[PDB]
């Protein structure tokens, strides 16, 4: 009324619809702390999402605030643009000893999309100098989402967000996602499945020709479309076709990476080793921005040679705060063991949730690690979807809210999505479980009795 | 201990000639204090670039240090994704309130690419929900810098930086700069060359047809190219061309806002109000990433009607500890009245600089506010350039080497430029003035000796 005010007369909110704060305050988080969240009212929630896939060690965090004034009172700034400083070193070396394989070489963003436009230009500027300059092409998944910049956007797959700014980069070819539980063939066969949805690479790269083909752009677990996990046997695949027509496979670990599946990139808890990794959120728990490409040394060899040069960067990339935050971070993860915590519990943190599956709006519970999606229907036989109408009335406005109000922040972006994601800090346990469980069992239910069946 | 080996195996500098360092240490950067840095040997550089156009305040603020762990303890991270915090909500309206005209709409970023991508992103929106499906177009001028990301990419205007990345986003289309220096006509008449200059851009917007442009992107004072201040008249007669044409004026002021010129925005030093303002950089002095994109109320409208949204975001735009410092930088700007120092100091800077039209090499001293280039030339009566060899010998080998050696940091992405740039934090005073002629002086008067006249 004062703030909230303010907020909607100057605070442009992102993926917001504006007009929803008309005659409605704006959810103003003022304080968290664990695995809570608290408004300008005192009013706590539990932090379903760690903010937005990003706060793995949990708000409240003294060490992580006392690490950025420390380092800023010494150098809070200056440029990685031919220079070096100490904490963007040992950074870079402590993400390139925990990355698979030969990725190396570590170049720093502040954000994810920015990690995801420099493994694209990166991929360009590598056939280029190694003699096959008709390399240009990229391939990501249906409903995928890799960022806003109009060449990440490219690599998205939301047409929502892509059509109002075409057109874009060309380039970008699409292929379909692992969404099993909608599968359009082989939906009850799990292995034939993921053969299938990895050889739909290989067909858009013949489709196209593999000598104009540079990347292929995959998370270890899709967000958008609603949290699907790699069936058996898909990404040995993908590596394979990557490896037959020379194309990289680059690994886009912003919400997976830093211990989101229990591992430091989530590629090593499947098993396969791509040539970039794009990460980002949860580097620093959130706590100072940041984000990198990790990148094979055999990509970078041509760059370093004689008078090349990749003409890109970013000035507040392997900025000195976030790098000094991003190490006190890994050393919480250390310390506190929580990647083995999150393997340790992500049994448990599944069941719990598949408990909801004997309501009758639940028609699929589906993840991995500490990440989750819960998939609500019309009618669990048919899997029927929700009318236009239902969308905005049950799910953008009923569900979201309900949510809220009953202590689940789990809605950003996705308000009028029918699928529930959830992704809490990397300190929940299982009481954190028991409560999400809880409050989605009272909220679902309601949702229930809003349908006309 | 020297980090040089484990930076060179791992960090991947941004705008570097990466074998650069295959046998020669990686300059490292470890301490900051006011306007001088130090190395991890203990010598002192005077930061003659404010890092990278960033340190407005200089280093080792203890109250913008402070100003993280303070907020970073409380509430690090949540997103602005249809949430509010109230340190991004304060900013805003800060901001806005210190923007010309009707700017009242903040969109943070994290960096100055990601603001300009949402610039052009907005734009094309804007135009679609507003009946003009077919303007997308954007005009910038040759040899500007708008940032890396593929969209922003496309208005940047050098080539060098474009290449290997082609083909970008459609529809960016360049015009000459305003470098009266080298003017291929009114080089005498700055005025005739003020108008001539702007009237470039009513021509692209007509060959390209003005139905399908959707805006102009300028710098207030040009950096790449080396530092082009405006011709008198030349934004007014922008401004006009805009007005006529139905297109939108985007001032990117990511180098030149936050005092670099005198005034919070570069726009009102020049008298223009454009219909959108990039910015980053400065607005922390670089203490914590953060940008914007600020946008005229009249632009906003449509958005904030019923359900349209503008599908765009970062997850750490507008983050709580950036935003809590951003406030507390321009706490310390409103105390010291460093805008004003700028106003009252550009005179005898510039004054001080120009001093160096005595040596045979510097043809040319240009600039306004703290920002400014000194121009080098084989020959003053000709303004004769140099050969590639010079440029590698001279520029990029000793000039560069010799500046820092001599105390003066002002070479990173433009180790091999003939114009030398100047940025200092706006604490620097007429010592600091004096500092740099000095240095530069010296090493100037050595870089005649390596030229074979």
């Amino acid at each position: 009324k004062d703030l909230s005010r303010t907020a909607y007369d100057h605070l442009w909110m992102h993926f917001t619809r504006m007009s929803s704060y008309e005659s409605a305050p704006v959810p103003t988080i003022v304080r968290g702390e664990g695995t809570y969240i608290f408004d300008d009212q005192g009013r706590r929630y539990l932090d379903g999402l760690a903010g937005l896939f990003v706060v793995q060690a949990g708000h409240g965090r003294t060490e992580l605030a006392e690490a950025a004034s420390k380092q800023a009172q010494d150098l809070a700034f200056f440029p990685i643009w031919s220079y070096a400083h100490p904490k963007a070193v040992e950074l870079a070396e402590r993400l390139a000893h925990e990355a698979p394989g030969d990725l190396n070489k570590v170049f720093f963003t502040t954000g994810g999309g920015e990690a995801v436009e420099t493994a694209w230009k990166l991929a360009k500027q590598y056939f280029k100098l190694t003699g096959k300059p008709t390399k240009h092409k990229v391939i990501s998944r249906a409903v995928a989402y890799h960022g806003t910049p109009q060449g990440a956007l490219s690599i998205t797959g939301l047409p929502a967000l892509k059509a109002p700014f075409e057109p874009l980069v060309p380039g970008a070819h699409k292929v379909p996602n692992t969404n099993i539980y909608r599968a359009p063939l082989f939906g009850d066969d799990p292995e034939a499945f993921g053969r299938w949805a990895a050889d739909q690479i290989e067909q858009q790269i013949l489709f196209e020709g593999p000598e104009t083909v540079a990347a292929v752009f995959l998370e270890p677990v899709q967000n958008a479309g609603g949290c699907f996990p790699p069936p058996p046997g898909y990404f040995q695949r993908v590596r394979e076709i990557c490896d037959q027509y020379d194309v990289l496979l680059v690994s886009d670990e912003v919400i997976c990476a830093f211990g989101r599946l229990g591992t430091t990139f989530a590629c090593d808890k499947f098993g396969y080793v791509p040539d970039m990794i794009t990460c980002a959120k949860g580097m620093t728990s959130g706590y100072s921005p940041i984000g990198a490409c990790i990148i094979s040394d055999r990509l970078a060899e041509p760059f370093y040679q004689g008078d090349n040069t990749f003409l890109h960067g970013y000035t507040f990339g392997g900025h000195p705060v976030s790098s000094a935050v991003a190490l006190a971070n890994l050393d919480i993860f250390d310390r506190e063991g929580l990647n083995q915590h999150v393997l340790d519990n992500e049994g448990t943190f599944f069941a719990t949730l598949q408990k909801l599956h004997d309501l009758p709006i639940v028609g699929d519970v589906r993840g991995n690690g500490f990440f989750y999606g819960i998939e609500l229907v019309k009618d669990k036989a048919t899997k029927e979807t929700f009318t236009e109408e239902e969308t905005e009335r049950v799910l953008y406005g009923f569900l979201s809210k309900a949510l809220f109000d009953n202590g689940l922040y789990c809605r950003a972006d996705d308000r009028g999505d029918p699928v529930i994601q959830l992704a809490p800090p990397l300190i929940s346990d299982q009481s954190t479980f028991d409560e999400i469980e809880g409050i989605l069992r009272t909220v679902l239910t309601e949702a229930w009795t809003k349908l006309h069946h």
